[PDB]
């Protein structure tokens, strides 16, 4: 497991406005939970706590 921004295709974060939406998105994807980060490494986007290692996360580079 790891803590990170889960990615929607293709290498883009999931933009957000509330913690509840991210918590729902993160746990649907196997996380322990999640919240909206407005000023993290990629800026705005859902951040997930203890996401399974196989689920796609945002990595350096481009979002298509
Ligand atoms: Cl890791």
């Amino acid at each position: 497991v790891r803590d990170a921004y889960i990615a929607k295709p293709h290498n883009c974060v999931y933009e957000c406005a509330r913690n509840e939406y991210c918590n729902n998105l993160c746990t649907k994807n196997g996380a322990k939970s999640g919240y909206c980060q407005w000023s993290g490494k990629y800026g705005n986007g859902c951040w997930c706590i203890e996401l399974p290692d196989n689920v796609p996360i945002r990595v350096p580079g481009k979002c298509h």
